[PDB]
């Protein structure tokens, strides 16, 4: 039953990404400590709307509790890596956000390195996403709409400073 | 009594960290969706373990639940945008791991993006930290070593590198 990982392609304060060895069209996130039941839920509902349903699942132990996930290996390189680009590319950026947008998400982590360009498809394909959040308590729609878009414009003055 | 944000410093899955205007010495990690305790808890203590006690502390809401953290304005420039460093870095980098590895941190994101480095004092100063820990729920103990030990010799070799 239990996910069998490979070498280790990312990592990130909360867990370190493998390969899987028994699907090399996957990955495995492992959490390195336990997390919320909204941000685990978030970022398969987030990763399975953007990439399509059956793109992330929760992988669990056998008492039931969640210790990773499944999901997708994406296309692409490292945007951080990547000097120079073509100037279609300007149009994919857009893109990314629109597709985004029109799911519903508000995409937070919009730093260079959250993104892979496949220069193949001419695509932008964002690695983990997690959308700004409303409540009465902690972020308003201001807050929320003021750093999204700032965000948003952050990235794309990357991408065209590229070009 | 809020806390108050200025611009934005950094950006993650679950976060934006911005600069704290009532305190030039601090910054806010302000969370984009619900943490768990336990890696709320986690991330706090690892902070101070690491810089001094009161470094970071939580920030609440009305709920009595935790919105972000206030912690130290970290000194340094991010490794990444560093393409060249002093030989005396060696030495620096692996105090840098003495150091986390007295306190009982097993560092995990050991990536670039993770660390700065203070040129004048010649230190590395871990951004995010957090540690590996092993839990019959799913991280054995050669699990946890052999994933640890290859996250510093990538770090190390990274800073090698550059010298």
């Amino acid at each position: 039953k239990s996910p069998v990982p490979g070498n280790v392609i990312g990592k990130g304060g909360n867990a370190v990404v493998y390969e899987d060895m028994e699907d090399t069209t996957k990955v495995l996130k492992m959490f390195t400590i336990s997390q919320s039941h909204e941000e685990v839920t978030s970022e398969v509902r987030c990763f399975n709307q953007y990439y399509g349903s059956g793109s992330a699942e929760k992988i669990y132990n056998d008492n039931g509790n969640v210790i990773g996930i499944r999901m997708n290996k994406i296309n692409g390189e490292s945007l951080l890596d990547i000097p120079s680009l073509p100037a279609q590319a300007e149009q994919a950026i857009y893109d990314m956000f629109d597709r985004l947008e029109k799911k519903g998400i508000l995409f937070v982590d919009t730093t260079e390195t959250n993104v892979l360009y496949d220069r193949m498809r001419n695509e932008f394909n964002p690695i983990d996403i997690s959308s700004y959040n409303v409540s009465d308590i902690s972020w308003s729609e201001h807050q929320v709409m003021q750093s999204y878009h700032g965000g948003k414009l952050d990235l794309i003055s990357v991408v065209l400073s590229k070009i």
